[PDB]
């Protein structure tokens, strides 16, 4: 397992525009297109992202391409963030995947706001971090995914994904 396989599991693969858990237009492997309630807008953002008139539908390769860019951007985002990078660098490889997943889902900003958990993660206080992480809107709105990511961060193993 790895970050790609992990997120593919959490986000799934959809080839037609869909609405995510918060109702926003998304496509592929969790590629958010827009927070706007307009399908046309979503459609315009999609054509912009792919470089052609997609008519709301994409191929699997095109979906994987956006996923790649997205994974990439997520990491880079972490590395450029002064609050995140130090935590991330202190982590082992499995745990880092958990951090990437969260950022991919909720953005750099969101995650950077988990002050208390970031510190416990940095201090290697696994159980504590896991309890603090679950005290969030995140966990309450998508609990099953949240449990997978939290277990990953808590244990450093892929057991929640096997
Ligand atoms: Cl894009
Ligand atoms: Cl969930
Ligand atoms: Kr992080
Ligand atoms: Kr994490
Ligand atoms: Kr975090
Ligand atoms: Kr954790």
């Amino acid at each position: 397992m790895n970050i790609f396989e992990m997120l593919r599991i959490d986000e799934g693969l959809r080839l037609k525009i869909y609405k995510d858990t918060e109702g926003y237009y998304t496509i592929g492997i969790g590629h958010l297109l827009t927070k706007s309630p307009s399908l046309n807008a979503a459609k315009s953002e999609l054509d912009k992202a792919i470089g052609r008139n997609t008519n709301g539908v994409i191929t699997k390769d095109e979906a994987e391409k956006l996923f790649n860019q997205d994974v990439d951007a997520a990491v880079r985002g972490i590395l450029r963030n002064a609050k995140l990078k130090p935590v991330y660098d202190s982590l082992d490889a499995v745990r880092r995947a958990a951090a990437i997943n969260m950022v991919f889902q909720m953005g750099e900003t969101g995650v950077a706001g988990f002050t208390n958990s970031l510190r416990m993660l940095q201090q290697k206080r696994w159980d504590e971090a896991a309890v603090n992480l679950a005290k969030s809107r995140w966990y309450n709105q998508t609990p099953n995914r949240a449990k997978r990511v939290i277990t990953t961060a808590r244990t450093g193993t892929w057991d929640a994904y096997k």
